[PDB]
């Protein structure tokens, strides 16, 4: 039964990482051979870095790949759903129903499930700071200490605001627009508007102006003998530093004097630099300088004989601060667009990344709530409103595709389980009181695990874009079916 | 059981480490598949280099260099206080309680904890001798042999006053700040206050000359053929020593006569150096070519064409003495700033980098106390006080929390229990004593391992600062939090 | 119990130079993979070239090199004490005491074992001839053949005080001062004071003048092509020829004649050298050419052309004698400074090599009686009344102090057993008699091996330096307390 492999490794994967859904996700750690670690809970890098041989496992890499490229968030529910999902569909099958009928189901299901919760969302305006908190706070959930995020959520919504660039409704925030700065210790309280990208990178020669007003800023990226008479390599070596001494001034006579280079550099070139007044950052990588170009205005110049004052870029501050224990350029000014790099600051390096994968997706799940403006309350309560119109429906339906439909809110409904599992609340009892409680007509009502009980969602700022839950629900079912639709793993001709 | 596996490898880390808190702290045995062997008890090299295997256990190398970084004291107190909490969390699993449940509680504990861990401390004035010697000599404790504690915590404090860099109040007493160096045999009486950096190397010329009062000081790194007809090798080695004189004679135009070089030499080279009586050190390494440069004053020049006399130092004296068996230059009158390296005496290597391992903690914990001013009893004293105040918060709390809280109250009790147990007295014993004590009122009774009793820790001069104690509790209740947080160990994609 | 194995560790290393102590010092066998064998019997090769895989062992190397750097003699009473010490506290950690307790008890033991040697030692003044020989005949004793030990305590008080250059009453007997010559056969008696260092080496030339009074000596270091026409490398050869006439000809200027150089030599360099009658002596070491420079008064001059005749030194004699089978040439008359290397006859190149090391022992214990002017009577007597006046502090002190203080006792009492066990009395019965004589009052009996009795050793000349006791007893101390305050053995990181 290769398709009983095929679904058992989908269900050691599911397993794996259903315990890092909710706030008090339990933590994974990702051992290499090389022997580094990284302690991690977003189901992002989970599903990215670990080892899978079995193929049909590897789908869910691509599942994943595609729920974070569409959402941004909610690939451990996705994954989630598509274990609980092809639970119900083995023991479908164990009763006796074709695979096919199974996908039928799942498909009508899925489609219905889509509607509803359309119909359940509540709406929001783009104004109302309180429901916008609440949105970045359910997201931020999950990876912060309990302590700062009020904070972070604080920082975000106000970057979100400030930031806010009208293009025509939809505001690009982007991930790699708003300012933050990555260093060991201090606290999170440097995640504030310093309008421009700051390398983590300290200046080459000590002399070298630390502070330039209204700074005429460039960017490059290229690296900045046969031997006859006793005095042929100094003639070389003349020539070398003349054309060095051309090309340098034809670079003054422009006006730069702040330079971000792509490579390396020497100790005489920094030296000659220095000597006129230069800055130069090396070993900027593509990604990087691409934003630094953007920022500072200066295009990049790979045949830099062609740079001209038109060319040049302006920056209104560039200055050396030894904030922390690292020496760095806080680069302050760049006037174009708003460009950054995803770099946070937090006391230690797994607290650091924690808190980079957090913010990222604190900022995802803002720009989608602004953007789609509809939001679901979450906690466990829209997969159970969902599945008791689902089980509606299934009133509604008869025939074998019935059963399909009970198990695609079996499957549904096994999320706020695990939910109220990892929050240390028995499952059984909890799920029950969700149902009854949906069965009163109330809709928002699911698991908060901060305070470890059942209570209104809403009141308690525990709500999740709405988007973010369709593309959960559509992954799932995409994973599901077509996990479900092979037959048997053959050997397949490698190419040549 | 992937968590009872990884409890168990923080628990062996814990164990070993444990034996070596206190006074009397058993010293373990650090052996390398090269056969080198040091001889250490201070926990943070027991951590530094340590073979780990075991990826939990490598999260506590984190832990300890977070611990060292911020405090730079107390490194065994957190990983013994990680290994308390630990036990107390396991055994409240094997009960049923929750993880989630013990993670909050702990929270909630250690918040109380450092709350009242502020309430007890008893503060101290930057002018009181008697009370910084004590918090000297309790620091110092553990490392130094018994004979010379009067003399090393003597000299500590006076180091600490003399060089008081009034910066706002917050003195920068640096670790590379105090004046020692290093030599086999002797004793502990050479750490005097010697104003300039002393290089542990020979004069390369026996002329050169030793004594240079008011010497203009340089500081350098730089390192200091086709052949046709019968002279033109001869023709070459006359250019090369022609450019070598028009160098050396543009330098001596500044006035440069005592030299630190960061590269190699050459007979010849160091010849015509001793020729017009220049000093050159070589194989400087960059951090302490560094401090010479800030100590001097005469500013690293890579390309030292552009040397001028404004850019040569200035030093008091320059002196080769034969102290001890080793010749070094022991250089003193570096008056720009208070420069230096942490090497220190001893008869033997072991009991050398024991004492510097020693001095170092001296000096990071009398400038916490000077810098937060405020001391707490130690000798378990601290512990023993702040569970009491937790157990009256368990009494205040209900529900299952107050289990967790009453766990973290026996961790912190774990800490005195040890320092007896290395002290030779009876744990149990002692430590009903201490608790006795403590329900009397009084506040600073501890235990003290030099007379090996219960005694006023006060009285005895056996306080610690505030500060260490208080990041000893954070980092172990992080440590643990974050062990007790990971479930299970999967294999991670490699970064190719 | 990795104590335990370290513990049996340093008891066989103990045991192993346990049969090697007193004058029947049964010797020992050195023989590695090469196949090189040296016969010894000093304590000092026995753990300097022995292979030691086990760390707590690698300690003993530090310690004995320490005794060795600080006293030079009594290596082998340290190890055999830091054993017997080890033997007593297995003892008593196997009774249950705990091990800090131990070490408290050992520093209290050894503190007033210091202050009881400095009681019973007897004074000496540096006039007594006839103590200074006993004395010297005693630390002499160990290595030689019975012969010629009046013969070398003869030599080595005659040097002594012909070289007793009185620098405020420290004389400075350096260990390369007093003048002997290594060469097979012959005898002992050629460790005449031959008043400049001689060298192993024959004349390069025959005809060079191998007699030469009041001979300018000159001491120096350094090491003494393309073709186009026909004739091109015949003018390569005439110039070179005339660069060495020259040089050699403003050496000729200045006035040298005689000259050791630190490297090789060619035929023709030789040959030109001895045309006008210069000595060349080659591949002599770094330590005997400076000693060399020290002794002719000529300084080193690696660029040899700033000589000078003021450089020049002079020596009143210079002779090439046939004594014994080596030719070497027999320089005499270095009025500078009495400087010499530490080579001296024998029969063959175990017992040179034995007769090195023991007149090395010898002047080393000279040297130090006259410093310190404290002697102590030897053969176990000082180990014993030490032991019994412990005993005495016993009775004063109470507690478990004194089981380790006894255990103090005991173990400094084994070393009478050792000595007397090679000499092939009973122990346990001579022990008994040493003790019962101790007992009524006198101090100086002891055992005495050559004469195999018990006797008085100040009567049978046999009294060994207090300060070699006094270090004696502190390294053992360290040696025990170091090896008792190790746990547990863990692998560590190597340093890349
Ligand atoms: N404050 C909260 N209390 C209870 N449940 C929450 C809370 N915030 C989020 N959740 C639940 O966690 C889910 C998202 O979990 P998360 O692990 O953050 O997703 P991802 O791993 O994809 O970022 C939501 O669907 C919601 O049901
Ligand atoms: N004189 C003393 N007597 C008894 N206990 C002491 C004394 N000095 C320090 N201690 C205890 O040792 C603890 C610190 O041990 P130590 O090993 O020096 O820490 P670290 O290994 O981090 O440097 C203190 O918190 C205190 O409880
Ligand atoms: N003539 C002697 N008769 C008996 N015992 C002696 C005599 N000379 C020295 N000893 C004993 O030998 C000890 C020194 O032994 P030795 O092997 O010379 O030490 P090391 O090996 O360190 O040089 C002394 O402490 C003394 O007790
Ligand atoms: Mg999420
Ligand atoms: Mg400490
Ligand atoms: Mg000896």
């Amino acid at each position: 039964d290769a398709r009983k492999n095929n679904i058992a490794a989908a269900r050691a994967i599911a397993d794996m990482v259903k315990t890092t859904l909710g706030p008090r996700g339990m933590n994974k750690m990702l051992v290499n051979s090389l022997g580094d670690v990284t302690i991690t809970n977003d189901g992002a890098t989970i599903l990215e870095e670990m080892d899978i041989e079995h193929p049909a496992a590897k789908m869910l890499k691509e599942v994943a790949k595609a729920q974070e490229e569409e959402a941004g968030d909610g690939t451990t529910t996705a994954v989630v759903l598509a274990g609980a999902l092809l639970e119900e569909a083995e023991k479908l099958i164990e009763q006796g129903i074709h695979p096919t009928t199974i996908i039928k189901g799942y498909r009508k299901a899925v489609d219905k499930a889509l509607e509803v919760l359309e119909e359940v969302a509540i709406p929001v305006d783009p104004d109302d700071e309180e429901t916008l908190k609440a949105v970045a706070r359910t997201a931020m959930t999950g990876k912060a200490s309990e302590e700062n995020r009020e904070e972070i959520a604080d920082l975000v919504v106000e970057a979100v605001l400030s930031l806010a660039e009208d293009g025509g409704g939809k505001y690009r925030v982007d991930l790699d627009n708003i300012k933050i700065e990555k260093q060991t210790g201090g606290g999170a309280s440097d995640t504030e508007l310093i309008e421009g990208v700051v390398l983590d990178k300290e200046p080459v020669h000590e002399d070298m102006p630390k502070k330039l007003e209204n700074a005429k800023v460039a960017v490059l990226d290229a690296p900045i003998i046969s031997i006859s008479s006793p005095e042929q390599f100094q003639a070389f070596l003349d020539q070398e530093e003349k054309q060095l001494r051309e090309m340098v001034d034809k670079i003054v006579d422009t006006g730069a004097n702040v330079v971000f280079c792509e490579k390396g550099i020497d100790d005489q070139v920094e030296h000659m630099l220095a000597k006129k007044g230069i800055l130069a950052v090396r070993r900027v990588k593509k990604d990087d300088l691409e934003k630094i170009a953007k920022a500072t205005g200066a295009r990049v110049v790979s045949n830099i004989d062609e740079l001209t004052p038109e060319d040049l870029g302006h920056a209104g501050l560039v200055e050396q601060r030894k904030k922390g224990e690292d020496r760095m350029v806080f680069v302050s000014g760049c006037k174009n667009e708003p460009v950054a790099t995803i770099l946070i600051r937090a006391a230690t390096e797994h607290v650091v990344e924690e808190l980079e994968r957090a913010i990222d997706d604190a900022l995802n799940a803002v720009k989608a709530a602004i953007k789609d403006g509809k939001v679901v309350p979450g906690g466990g309560a829209a997969e159970v409103a969902v599945a008791r119109k689902l089980r509606e429906y299934a009133k509604s339906l008869s025939g074998k595709e019935q059963l399909a439909i009970e198990a695609f809110a079996d499957a549904l409904e096994e999320i706020p389980r695990t939910l109220a599992e990892n929050a240390g609340l028995d499952p059984i009892d909890t799920l029950v009181q969700l149902r009854a409680a949906h069965e009163e007509g109330d809709k928002n009502i699911g698991i908060d695990c901060l305070t470890g009980e059942v209570a209104d969602m809403l009141e308690a700022g525990v709500i999740d874009p709405a988007a973010v839950k369709k593309q959960a629900i559509k992954s799932a079912t995409e994973a599901a079916t077509m996990i479900l639709r092979i037959d048997d793993i053959i050997p397949a001709k490698a190419p040549t």
